[PDB]
């Protein structure tokens, strides 16, 4: 679907990413939205749409939805659905302290459902972190940016090959940041030094608020070869084992 410019009410800027500017506003003075303007050189507006035209054919509770394109007037803009809390990297930082386990497995499922969605798809991430997941009404989890060494998988550090498997590291880290409340992985590290870290055998340490269980899976996620680490459909699985027990 086309949106107008003069459909769309710019209430205030909420975000500033590296291809572009997100605003809380209005869209025909009814739906409340996120609008992301696109940043000029930072990526081609072909790409900003082609990026858009992928997620609109892509339905699971776990996703982002847009409303609309908006291409009639410079910045070119895509028109979202609003996640009232913001980023998971950004709602994590602050009400830190006030988490419980329970809470923090049940965002990583929600991920988890949207990413088995998308593995099925054979639609491939690429930047699955805390920051490109939204957290919603009833703090409910949605992966966005579905069109960074310290997310990167062995493969991916040198070779740079992409698989679901790729993503399935990525998500090792992102249950990592979660159970850790927001926290940088590979605190003070160096590209270079978190390369040479994995590639010896070393990984994330057990976060305080994950279990055993926990740290189980993100090491299973975090096997040097991708044919030892789950599917994103059987990891779904293993985390709703841990999520009805104890
Ligand atoms: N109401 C309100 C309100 C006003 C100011 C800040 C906030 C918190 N906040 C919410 C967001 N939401 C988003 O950024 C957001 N929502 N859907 C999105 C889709 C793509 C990218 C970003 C999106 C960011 N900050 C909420």
């Amino acid at each position: 679907s086309v949106i107008d410019p003069s459909e769309l009410t710019f209430v205030q800027e909420i975000g500033s990413g590296q291809f572009g500017l997100v605003h809380l506003g209005y869209w025909l003075n009814k739906d409340k939205v996120a609008i992301k303007t696109i940043r000029e050189g930072a990526m081609s507006e072909e790409d900003f749409i082609e990026e858009a035209e992928v997620m609109m054919k892509l339905s699971h509770p776990k996703l982002v939805q847009l409303y609309g394109v908006c291409l009639e007037q410079a910045p070119i803009c895509l028109v979202f659905e609003f996640m009232e809390h913001g980023c998971l990297s950004d709602y994590l930082r602050t009400q830190r302290g006030l988490f419980a386990a329970e809470t923090l497995l049940g965002m990583c499922l929600d991920v988890c459902e949207g990413m088995a969605y998308l593995e099925e798809a054979c639609v491939i991430h690429r930047d699955l972190a805390a920051r490109n997941c939204l957290v919603g009404e009833n703090q409910v989890i949605k992966v966005s940016d579905f069109g960074p060494v310290k997310w990167a998988s062995p493969e991916v550090f040198s070779f740079s090959r992409y698989s679901s498997k790729s993503d399935v590291w990525s998500f090792g880290v992102l249950m990592w940041e979660v159970f850790s409340e927001g926290k940088i992985p590979y605190e003070n590290r160096s590209n270079s030094e978190v390369v040479e870290d994995i590639s010896t055998g070393f990984r994330l340490y057990k976060p305080r608020l994950a279990s055993t269980h926990v740290y189980q899976i993100m090491n299973h996620c975090w096997k040097e070869r991708p044919e030892d680490r789950p599917a994103f459909s059987r990891l779904l699985r293993q985390l709703a084992e841990i999520a009805e027990s104890g």
